[PDB]
DNA sequence: CGCGCGGGA
DNA sequence: CCCGCGC
């Protein structure tokens, strides 16, 4: 974020243009400019970049999701005088209060109404008592009373609230979430009265909000029940309607929830005092959601002043008046809990699966047990974040170490002048040079052997933020605290500032952009100034400074004492490691299973990044988009246990193998993978994984490049493996690690392992000469295959999942020979509707493959954070 | 192999 | 919209 502007996040479907208008009223007397951008999937974007110290200045969106935000500290507390805040209605303020601080601006004020048609209906009911009978004589008339979408609880919810029912209970400035209000008397009756219009066929259980709107907007009915939103589709109708304050219910008014449109300033915004004065003196101004709402309506303000002029449409004055008799909505994560729960008994109600009662206790006490399970994944998610590694570290053996160290780098440095020189494998290293292409020979049916550097430049120095270690020393230090444990003499160490890797990530990613998201001009020119590591083995900690961020150690966990005092006062944790793996059994075995994997067809192709390159997958996969699919693996993979004719399981042996044998070339070298795996997969997860490994999904590619990215829904860290069959030369085909400062062509066997949603990488394109293949290959947690199957197992059982599948394929293929093509996807889309709500309840009941963040629905950005501290 | 159909969202 | 699937 830029001191000395003003970015705002707000959703396309308001008045950005409006907002807009009043960023140029303020550009113009402070001389700061305002870009005002609506984001796609805004209120996941903002908590997963808001906290990295990133994203807006000010943050547009429904009240309800600020308190979550405020949990997270990504909130700036606001301080508006008294008198600024008597300009809006005070309940308003209570809508963005969180642990008695004010959290944010409010601006908009929404609920639902009562809409009728004046025609059908002159005078509405003030009363739901009064619909049966109404309803009755629009009946004789081929006509009902009353239609809208049962299906959501947002609709329902205020009949059912009118009387008592109430989400969380409030007291002293916070929700209870073990006081939970849909099993009370007043909840009952609400709901029985709904389910007794049903029973007595004046409304349908099955109608939704598509077939509620259609039916009011063209005459068939002569109420429903929306919000102002809907208002716009009703003005293209022919229907002469109104807006009015809802039916009361035992003399209650109904409660329907109120959600308020607010504006909070980014907790790492520098930009503070400007967003202040310009949601105050500009935004927060008659002048100022006038030209928001001829943008776009804002439906009732905040702001009373203006509120009094809209008041004069009587849609408006209705809105308003049923928010003031509704109930705020609770600003807490935990909602979602209730909102599945009563989602549940409402439909289980109005269909009779359940009794009324029945149904309204099983949502109390689910929506507590589920409510109470959040609160408790949330404090154990802090606790993974901070965990530790088994402690090898100590003094003593910091210097052990170091000896043993500095005795292998004589002995490396006596082969090397012994041999001539540095090789990997049968490739010279020599790191004055870059390596731009080079020749692979095939000489017997092995895997290709790199043999020659082709062309080349002198090899750039490191960026400034990044220094390679000198000290046997410091290396022993990080390579005890870290896991970490290379080829004794035989690598290099580097450590980087975790800000300006930050800063490097961003600036990747912008050019990338600014190539037109492929390996264009701006691409090319960071690539030039990354220093090639071909060949050889090293390792990157970055250290992050103590705030006296994309990472969060724990500044109070356990401190080591530094042989370097520059790391006192900092954090390290492991962000990439480059091995070379010698040919042996262990690249035998992988690139055996590789190819029987391919051969076999247990790959499915598909296309990543849009077009951007071809990626062949396998691993345990739940492709949710393959309605029949209801166990672990892609297509292809299902079909195989019920067709082979030798033995059903022989490709989950072979991606164990492959997954195992990968993972343990791995973990000699980093003893911190089997402690990132014990510690992010769950019990429920484990048998969703390839073997004992963090690893569920493997790509396989043939000569590609990729632009650079980040992934996103990824694990911790990632393995990446390359190998190459037949002789020829590849030019360019460079990983590349632009954040880092570095790149190298892969030799005989390099893998990767790398925090993949944190590092910006890619893969250049490449040119070949000859038959040479080079394949790339990621080992990598997709943690939501994982999640679902995780589901899946606790709401079936994880051995039935086979049978299911054998079933679900066996259907599908009967009703294709039978009924064609046609009626085989409507039972695929019958079974994709019977696993999505299985999947769901076991969501809803915690059930889960991996440990996620709960503020980002990601994994953490890294693990095993060790702080250093050098008191004099 | 291309393009439709599809789920989740 | 997208490191699927099938005619
Ligand atoms: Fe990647």
């Amino acid at each position: 974020i830029e001191e000395g502007k003003l970015v705002i996040w707000i959703n396309g479907d308001k008045g950005y243009n409006g907002l807009a208008e009043v960023g140029k009223k303020f550009e113009k007397d402070t001389g700061i400019k305002v870009t005002v951008e609506h984001p796609d999937k805004l209120e996941e974007k903002f908590p997963q970049v808001a906290a990295t110290g990133d994203g807006p200045d000010i943050i547009f969106w429904a009240h309800d999701r600020f308190g979550g935000y405020a949990q997270s500290g990504l909130l700036a507390e606001i301080t508006p005088a008294a008198a600024f805040q008597d300009k809006l209605y005070p309940f308003t303020w209570d809508a963005v209060r969180y642990n008695g601080k004010l959290i944010a601006y409010p601006i908009a004020v929404e609920a639902l109404s009562l809409i009728y048609n004046k025609d059908l209906l002159p005078n509405p009911p003030k009363t739901w008592e009064e619909i049966p009978a109404l309803d009755k004589e629009l009946k004789a008339k081929g006509k009902s009373a009353l239609m809208f979408n049962l299906q959501e609880p947002y609709f329902t919810w205020p009949l059912i609230a009118a009387d008592g029912g109430y989400a969380f209970k409030y007291a002293a400035g916070k929700y209870d979430i073990k006081d939970v209000g849909v099993d009370n008397a007043g909840a009952k009756a609400g709901l029985t009265f709904l389910v007794d219009l049903i029973k007595n066929k004046h409304m349908n259980a099955d109608t939704d909000y598509s077939i509620a709107e259609a039916a009011f907007n063209k005459g068939e009915t002569a109420m429903t029940i929306n919000g102002p939103w809907a208002w716009s589709n009703i003005d293209t109708s022919a229907v002469n309607y109104g807006v009015t304050v809802l039916p009361t219910f035992k003399g209650q008014p109904s409660k329907p929830f109120v959600g308020v449109l607010s504006a909070g300033i980014n907790a790492a915004s520098p930009n503070k005092e400007l967003a202040k004065e310009f949601l105050e003196n500009y935004l927060l101004t008659d002048e100022g959601l006038e030209a928001v709402n001829k943008d776009k309506p804002l439906g009732a303000v905040a702001l009373k002043s203006y509120e009094e002029e809209l008041a004069k449409d009587p849609r408006i004055a209705a809105t308003m008046e049923n928010a003031q008799k509704g109930e705020i909505m609770p600003n807490i994560p935990q909602m979602s809990a209730f909102w599945y729960a009563v989602r549940t008994a409402v439909i289980n109600a109005a269909s009779g699966r359940q009794t009324v009662d029945a149904a309204l206790a099983a949502a109390q006490t689910n929506a507590a047990r589920a409510a109470a399970m959040s609160v408790a994944l949330a404090s154990e998610y802090q606790l993974v974040q901070n965990a530790q590694l088994p402690q090898r570290w100590s003094q003593s053996a910091r210097k052990s170490l170091a000896i043993l160290e500095a005795t292998a780098r004589k002995e490396a440095t006596a082969q090397m002048e012994a041999a001539g020189g540095s090789f990997c494998g049968q490739f010279p290293v020599d790191p004055a040079f870059k390596v731009l292409s080079l020749e692979y020979s095939a000489p017997n049916p092995d895997i290709a052997r790199a043999i020659r550097r082709v062309d080349s430049v002198p090899n750039p120095p490191l960026p400034s933020h990044v220094v390679a270690i000198q000290s046997t020393a410091v290396d022993a230090d990080l390579s005890l605290a870290m896991g970490v444990s290379l080829t004794p003499g035989r690598h290099t160490s580097y450590l980087v500032d975790a800000r300006a890797l930050q800063q490097s990530n961003s600036a990747a990613v912008a050019a990338r952009k600014a190539d037109g998201d492929k390996w264009g001009p701006a691409c090319d020119e960071m690539f030039r100034g990354c220093r090639c590591v071909t060949g050889q083995e090293v390792v990157f900690y970055t250290a992050v400074k103590e705030p006296a961020s994309l990472f969060k150690p724990s500044f109070d966990g356990p401190a080591f004492r530094p042989s370097w005092g520059e790391l006192s006062g900092k954090a390290t944790g492991v962000v990439a490691c480059v091995l070379q793996v010698p040919i042996g059994k262990e690249t035998d075995i992988i690139c055996a299973e590789y190819d029987n994997l391919v051969s076999k067809g247990q790959f499915a192709t598909v296309d990543r990044f849009g077009g951007d390159h071809t990626v062949n997958m396998t691993g345990n996969a739940l492709i949710q988009n393959d309605g029949k699919a209801i166990s672990k693996g892609y297509a292809v993979a299902h079909r195989a246990r019920v067709t082979s004719n030798v033995y059903g399981k022989a490709n989950d042996v072979s991606l164990q193998r492959l997954a195992e044998t990968v993972w343990s070339v791995v973990e000699k070298r980093l003893s911190f993978m089997p402690a990132y795996r014990d510690l992010v997969i769950t019990e429920q997860g484990k048998p969703f994984m390839l073997g004992a490994t963090a690893t569920n999904i493997i790509s396989l590619t043939e000569n590609q490049g990729v632009m650079l990215h980040l992934d996103t829904d990824d694990g911790v860290w990632t393995i990446i493996l390359w190998f190459h069959r037949h002789s020829g030369i590849i030019a360019g085909g460079e990983f590349v690690l632009p954040s880092l400062g570095i790149s190298f062509q892969p030799l005989d066997f390099t893998i990767v392992v790398f925090a993949a949603n944190t590092i910006v990488h890619g893969t250049r394109p490449l040119q070949t000469t000859g038959k040479i293949i080079r394949w790339g290959s990621s080992h990598f947690l997709r943690f939501k295959d994982v999640n679902a199957l995780a589901q899946l197992g606790a709401a079936y059982g994880v051995d039935e999942l086979d049978a299911k599948q054998r079933d679900q394929l066996e259907e599908v293929d009967a009703a294709n020979s039978k009924d064609g093509v046609g009626a085989a996807r409507r039972v695929a889309s019958c079974m994709a509707a019977e696993r999505k709500a299985a999947i769901e309840a076991q969501k809803a009941a915690c059930v889960r493959g991996v440990v996620m963040n709960p503020c980002t629905g990601r994994m953490p950005s890294l693990l095993f954070w060790q702080v250093w501290r050098k008191p004099p």
